[PDB]
């Protein structure tokens, strides 16, 4: 089960987060994680399209090579929180999984500057609760988290050395479809 008790940061600006660019997930904490290990590599790019907010997402496992993308529009529950009901679809927009009920995933910006942001996320797939999991974005992806960032992993009452980093992991992202995947 999730936390819904994430608090937004104060004053979170919107257009420089939903600005159609790319964010890559640099660290991780998985609060609910599977029995088997298999750690992965993730970016998004947020931002608008056809006048709706829209999230287009990225995993990548590097060691089965196996990809998979999700497009979703976005609900604003209050500035910086956020629902998506998501849909997985090919590379090119085409759709393996439609949107359904109890698919859907929320977000809240804890944190965010022009350049990084701390978000927790919930999935629920299938009326059944997935668990909390926090992540640390950046704008680039070599980029380590910086103090302003780590500030806020300690103000939410986490600890960063429970986080666990994409760095050498073999990612390998898509970029391109990730930005196209925003108007489908
Ligand atoms: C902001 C980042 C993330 C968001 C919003 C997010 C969202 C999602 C969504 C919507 C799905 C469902 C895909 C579908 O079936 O269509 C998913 C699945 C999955 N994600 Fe993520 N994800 C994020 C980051 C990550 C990261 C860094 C990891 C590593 C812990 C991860 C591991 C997985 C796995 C293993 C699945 C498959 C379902 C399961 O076994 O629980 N995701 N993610
Ligand atoms: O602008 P920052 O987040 O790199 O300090
Ligand atoms: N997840």
């Amino acid at each position: 089960k999730c936390t819904k008790n994430a608090l937004a940061q104060t004053g979170f600006n919107k257009d420089k987060y939903f600005n159609g660019d790319v964010w890559y997930v640099t660290d991780y904490l998985d609060l609910e994680p599977d029995d088997v290990p298999k750690r992965y590599c993730a970016a998004l790019a947020a931002g608008t399209a056809s006048g709706k907010l829209k999230e287009a997402l990225y995993h990548y496992d590097p060691k089965t090579q196996d990809t998979f993308y999700d497009v979703s529009e976005l609900q604003e529950e209050s500035p910086g929180k956020y629902t998506a009901n998501f849909k997985k679809v090919e590379k090119n927009g085409n759709v393996k999984v439609d949107v359904t009920s109890g698919n859907y995933y929320t977000f809240t910006v804890m944190y965010a500057d022009d350049s990084s942001a701390l978000i927790h996320t919930c999935l629920h797939k299938g009326n059944k609760d997935l668990g909390d999991l926090y992540a640390v974005l950046n704008r680039n992806k070599d980029t380590n988290a910086g103090d302003k960032v780590k500030g806020a992993v300690t103000a939410a009452s986490l600890k960063f050395s429970d986080f666990i980093s994409t760095k050498d992991n073999k990612c390998e992202y898509d970029n391109v479809s990730l930005k196209s995947l925003l108007t489908k």
